[PDB]
């Protein structure tokens, strides 16, 4: 029995829009993320796979989602961290542009099925 952890970033702004990336499902719309490595927590996490893959430092940040999944001799958790305020701008760092996309038009369908319950949360408040 092995975890795997993924680390994953909401990020939004001041103007109801978060930044989401699009896939070559060849174009639904992910949040970017990554791998918990070992003797790393959580947060840590966060912030690395946020510095590598966007460019940004996390400042302001709090848990928004957990998702857990048993297999066999395989555990996920899937962290959805809600972030605010960091330092930097947003950008395919790694060869990955991402977009801005408004809350107000974005459907879950257009998601991979695992962020239904993410979506859903970002749209009500
Ligand atoms: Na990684």
């Amino acid at each position: 029995m092995k975890k795997l952890q993924i680390a994953v970033g909401i990020i939004r702004n001041e103007n109801n829009e978060i930044f989401i990336t699009r896939r070559a499902m060849a174009n639904k719309l992910e949040f970017p993320g990554g791998k918990i490595e070992m003797g790393e927590t959580p947060e840590q996490a966060v912030v690395r796979e946020l510095q590598e893959e966007v460019g940004i430092t996390p400042q302001h940040f709090s848990l928004f989602e957990k998702l857990e999944y048993e297999f066999p001799d395989r555990h996920i958790t899937l962290w959805f961290w809600l972030v605010e305020r960091w330092e930097g701008e947003p950008w395919g760092k790694e060869g990955q542009p991402g977009e801005w996309m408004s809350l107000v038009g974005l459907n879950a369908d257009d998601f991979p099925p695992a962020n239904e319950p993410v979506i859903a949360k970002l749209k009500r408040l």
